[PDB]
């Protein structure tokens, strides 16, 4: 299975200055739950943003840099390499990866951040005409998690 995993706001902002615009611990828990024991494919910038591979899953980085050889990370140099990766593969970002893969993935696990943030990077437009809502779950709010959010699982029609 090939899936997108993304958090985007009401206007599809995903990033600002190479980091997330929001602090939302519950989204990171969501990411952990979905992708632990599976595979993440990310662009070079996204990788450099996190700074180290995420534990307990396969981390794959897409880059043109032939000098890229980082401990605990597998490197790929083509989109076509994604299709040779075994198991459940999550396209993990950033904007460039999402743009390249939205037409190719089986489904999407989206966290809709129900606010409007300043962004410099965006998830591409999509329409529910093309995507069935497999589930929609409101995120629980508390002292640590104060931005309303909804976890959507969309499956291509
Ligand atoms: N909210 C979210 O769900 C989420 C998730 C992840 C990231 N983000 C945000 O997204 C933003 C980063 O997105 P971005 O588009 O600037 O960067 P990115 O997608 O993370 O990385 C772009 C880099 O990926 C490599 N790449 C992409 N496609 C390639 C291809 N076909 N062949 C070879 N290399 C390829 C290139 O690396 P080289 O230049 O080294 O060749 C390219 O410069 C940040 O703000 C980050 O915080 C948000
Ligand atoms: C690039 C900035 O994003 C982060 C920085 C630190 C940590 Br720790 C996780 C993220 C992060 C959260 C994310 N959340 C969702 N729902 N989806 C993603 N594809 C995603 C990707 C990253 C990389």
């Amino acid at each position: 299975t090939l899936s997108i995993l993304v958090a985007h706001d009401l206007q599809r902002v995903i990033g600002f200055e190479n980091q997330l615009p929001w602090h939302l611990p519950n989204d990171l828990k969501h990411v952990k739950k979905l992708s632990t024991g599976h595979t993440l494919v990310m662009g070079r910038k996204t990788f450099e943003s996190i700074g180290k591979p995420l534990p307990n899953r396969r981390n794959v980085v897409l880059t043109s840099d032939t000098s890229f050889n980082v401990e605990g990370v597998d490197v790929i140099h083509s989109i076509e390499d994604i299709y040779q990766l075994p198991g459940h593969v999550f396209i993990f970002g950033g904007q460039t990866l999402f743009e390249e893969m939205i037409d190719k993935v089986d489904d999407m696990y989206i966290t809709v951040i129900e606010g409007k943030f300043r962004g410099d990077t965006f998830f591409p437009p999509y329409t529910f005409e093309d995507w069935e809502v497999a589930s929609s779950v409101e995120g629980k709010l508390d002292e640590k998690n104060t931005i309303p959010h909804t976890f959507l699982h969309l499956i291509r029609k």
